[PDB]
Order: C-alpha cells, then structure tokens, then sequence
C-alpha cells in the first residue's frame, strides 16, 4: 500500500520486469472508498482470490489526498477517482477496470479472463 507513486511504479516496474508474463494488479484505494471496504471485508481476504492472483503482486495507491501525483496517475489510468481496480501488464497495458465490489467467483474470473 503506497502513497507515494514513483515508489509504487519503481516496486511495480520491478515484479513485472522480474517475471514478465505474470501480471500484477493495482487498486486506486481512498479512506472514503465504500467499494474498497467490501472488498477488503468480502473478497480480497479469500484464500483462493490469494492463490490467482498472488498478492504479493497485488499493489494499492492511496489517493485520499488528492494530491498533483495522484491526479497525474488516475489520469494515466482515465480515471477521475476511485473506484478502480486494474490488471497491468509487462507490455505496458492494463485491463477494462473493475469499478465496483464483486464476490471472489467473479474477481477470479475476471483475473483469468485478462491474463
Ligand atoms: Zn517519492
Ligand atoms: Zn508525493
Ligand atoms: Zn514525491
Ligand atoms: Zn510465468
Ligand atoms: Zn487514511
Ligand atoms: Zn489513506
Ligand atoms: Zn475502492
Ligand atoms: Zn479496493
């Protein structure tokens, strides 16, 4: 969980140039995030959501202060705010973004389905 984003794109960079082919996934997180809360309560806590996606390759920013950086990222990722959640890739592409909770069968899914 970071608040800071070049030290978030320098520990992403790293997983994805350490293991190329193996996505990682990061999550526009804010204190206010009512989506963000479920699935911390719901989902991402799951065995099997852990054993997807590996979360040691799962990354959040925090966005809460609203800060010059983090405008700078959300526009990068064409978003406005929070919610969102996006798997990104070696190559420099990301997924469609889930914007909303879901339960773990369809967070899996949508793990698999963008590689
Ligand atoms: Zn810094
Ligand atoms: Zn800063
Ligand atoms: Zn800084
Ligand atoms: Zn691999
Ligand atoms: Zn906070
Ligand atoms: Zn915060
Ligand atoms: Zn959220
Ligand atoms: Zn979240």
């Amino acid at each position: 969980m970071f608040a800071d984003t070049a030290a978030l794109k320098a520990a992403m960079d790293t997983a994805l140039k350490e293991h190329p082919d193996k996505p990682v996934v990061l999550d526009f997180y804010a204190d206010w995030c009512i989506s963000c809360k479920e699935m911390a309560a719901y989902t991402l806590n799951q065995p099997e959501v852990h054993q997807a996606v590996d979360m040691e390759r799962f990354f959040q920013i925090d966005v809460t202060a609203n800060k010059p950086e983090h405008q700078a990222l959300l526009k990068e990722y064409g978003l406005f705010g929070p919610p969102g959640v996006f798997v990104v890739r070696s190559d420099g592409s990301r997924s469609e973004p889930l914007l909303g909770f879901v339960k773990a069968d369809k967070f899996i899914e949508w793990y698999e389905q963008n590689r």
